[PDB]
C-alpha cells in the first residue's frame, strides 16, 4: 500500500503495521542544510512505538519509545554520517515481532527491541526544516515482497 | 529517480526521458468520482510528446501529441473501463525509441508511435477534479531495472 | 513462473508466451571462452518464432525465425560486442504483440518484428560450449511486474 | 549474485554470507511426495552455522548447528504444516547479526539465534528424494535490495 506522508502530518494505515510488515520510506530530495527530522510509528492510542530522530547537527540518529502521555525510555543511538544517499535518501522499517529493524541507505541495520506491545495504526513525520521532501513516499507491505536479482 | 508530481503542476526531470527510459507513475488514491485527468510528457521546448487524457465520463483514454504552439494530430483511443486498480492505480510509460508503450494496471499495453523526435525534459499532471492523488509518485529509470520473481 | 533451462534441452511453458509476456533469463556464470550459444522461443507446433544465435567467434548475434520443416528466413544481425556482464549475464525477452524486445546487459534493446503469428510454448537452449551456465534461470511473467525503485 | 545449487552438492559463495546478507532460494518445482530435504549454511571451516532439515514424514522442520567434527546441538523445531507454495516454492534466509531469519512461502518468519560467530562461505543442499528441483536458484545479496511496490 502506497501513502504520501506530508511533513508535520501523518498517514492513517489501511491495516496495522505489525509482525512481518515492511515500510519503505523514500524522499524525492535531500536538504543537506535541513535540521532534525522525525518519523514516529504510532498505535491507535497514539503511543509512540518507534521514534526515529535524525539529528544532522548532532551527527546522530536517536531511537526511542513512550506512551502517549508517558516518558521516553533510554535512547539508542547511531552516527548520522554515511547513512543516507542523496538525492533520494530512504528509511526502511521492518517489524520482526520482538523488535524493529531500521535500515537507511548505507551501513548496517539498527535493531530496536519493542517496548510497547501494540501494532502501529499510523506513521507521523515532523520537522521544522526537514532533511527530506514533503511528502515522502511510503510503501507498506504486509510481508517481505519477492526480491529482484539486485 | 523519484519525483513527486503534484496536480496541475509538473516535474523537471534530472536527465531526459529517452529510449530505454521507464516512468512508473503511482497514485496513493483513486477518486472514482474524479473527472478527466491528464499526464503530458514535455520536451525542453514544451512540445507535448505524449498526451494521455483519461476520461472516465467518456469511458476512454486518449493519446496524442502536438508542438508547443501546434495542433493535435489524430487521436489514439482505448476503453477506460477495467484499466486501473484502486486504491493505488498506476501508469507505466516506456520509451522504445520509435514509440512509447503505456501500461495501466490491467489489460494489454498501448503502443503510441512517436510523432516528435525529441526527448522529454518534464512530465506534467493536470486535472480539475483528479482521478488520482496529489502528488502521484513517479520513479524514472534510465533502463528497465532487474525484475523480481513476481 | 521459474524454470531451469538446461543446455541442449528446453522447457515447456505452463502458459503461452504471448503479448505482455516477459522472459528473464539469467546465467550463474559467463564462460569467457564459450562458443556459439542459441536460445529459441518455439511454438507448440515447433516453429521457431524467435531464434537468437550468439556467436563469439564471428562476433555477431543473429536473430531469425523458421517453420518446423522450413528454411531460415532473412537474418537480422548486430555486432556481439560485449553484451554480457559477468559473472551473472542476462537476456530478457519481451513480447510486444507485433514484435519482440530483446535486452542484454549492455547495448540498446533489440527489436525483432514477429514473422509468425503464434505464441511460444517452449524455450530451447543449444550450445556445444555454452557461454552460460547449465541450466540458466528463467523467470517468465504474464505481464511486466511492479518495479523496484532501482 | 546468482548461484545454481544442485542437490547433494553445494555452492561456494564469492562473498561471505554475513550480517545484512540475504539468500533467496527458489525451486522450479515442488515434489509432492518428496522426502527429508536439507539446506546448510557452512563456514569456510565447514562448521554448520545453520542446518535446516525439512521433514515431510515427521511433519516438522528442524533447525540446528554443529561444529565440523562435533555433535548436533539442541534442536529448534516447528511443524512443517504446508510451508511451501507449489510449483515454485521459496526459502529466504537473512543474516541479522545476532540471529538468522528464515521465511518460507507461508507461516511466520522463523528466527534462529546464532550459535557460532562465523560467516557462511558455502550453502549445501542434501536430499535422497528432494522436495525441490535440482538445482535450486539462489540469489545472494550483500544487503536487502530496493523493493518493488508489490
Ligand atoms: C545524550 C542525551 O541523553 N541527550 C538527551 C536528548 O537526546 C533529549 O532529546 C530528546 O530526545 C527524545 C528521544 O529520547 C526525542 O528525540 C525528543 O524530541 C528530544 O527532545 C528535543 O531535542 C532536544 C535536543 C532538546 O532540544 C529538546 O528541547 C527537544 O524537545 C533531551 C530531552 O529529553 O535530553 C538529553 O539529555
Ligand atoms: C472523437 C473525437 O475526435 N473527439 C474529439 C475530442 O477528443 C477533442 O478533445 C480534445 O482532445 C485532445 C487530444 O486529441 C485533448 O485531450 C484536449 O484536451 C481535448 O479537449 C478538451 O476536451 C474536450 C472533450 C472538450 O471539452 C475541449 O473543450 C477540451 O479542451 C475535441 C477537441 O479537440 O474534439 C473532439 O472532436
Ligand atoms: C553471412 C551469412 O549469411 N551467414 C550464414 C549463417 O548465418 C548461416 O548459419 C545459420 O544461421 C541460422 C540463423 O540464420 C542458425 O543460427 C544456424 O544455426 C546457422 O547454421 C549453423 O552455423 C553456421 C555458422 C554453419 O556452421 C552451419 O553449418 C550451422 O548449421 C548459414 C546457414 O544458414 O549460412 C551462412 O551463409
Ligand atoms: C525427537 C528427536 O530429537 N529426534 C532426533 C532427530 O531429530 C535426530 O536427527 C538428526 O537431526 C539433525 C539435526 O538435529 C540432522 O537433521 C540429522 O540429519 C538427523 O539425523 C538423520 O535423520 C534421523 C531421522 C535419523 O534417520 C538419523 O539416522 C539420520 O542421521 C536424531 C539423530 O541426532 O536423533 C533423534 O532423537
Amino acid at each position: 500500500m502506497l501513502y504520501h506522508l506530508f511533513v508535520n502530518n501523518q498517514v492513517k494505515l489501511q491495516n496495522d503495521f505489525k509482525p512481518e510488515s515492511v515500510a519503505a520510506i523514500r524522499s524525492s530530495a535531500f536538504n543537506s542544510k535541513g535540521g532534525t527530522t522525525v518519523f514516529n510509528f504510532l498505535s491507535a492510542g497514539e503511543n509512540i512505538l518507534l521514534h526515529i530522530s535524525i539529528r544532522p547537527g548532532e551527527n546522530v540518529i536517536v531511537f526511542n519509545s513512550r506512551l502517549k502521555n508517558g516518558a521516553w525510555g533510554p535512547e539508542e543511538r547511531i552516527p548520522y554520517a554515511e547513512k543516507f544517499r542523496p538525492p533520494n535518501p530512504s528509511i526502511t522499517v521492518i517489524d520482526h515481532g520482538d523488535r524493529f529493524q531500521i535500515r537507511f541507505d548505507y551501513g548496517t541495520s539498527i535493531y530496536y527491541n519493542k517496548r510497547i506491545k501494540e501494532n502501529a495504526a499510523a506513521i507521523a513525520y515532523n520537522a521544522e526544516n526537514s532533511l527530506f521532501s514533503s511528502p515522502v513516499t511510503v510503501d507498506v507491505h504486509g510481508l517481505l515482497p519477492p526480491l529482484p536479482p539486485a
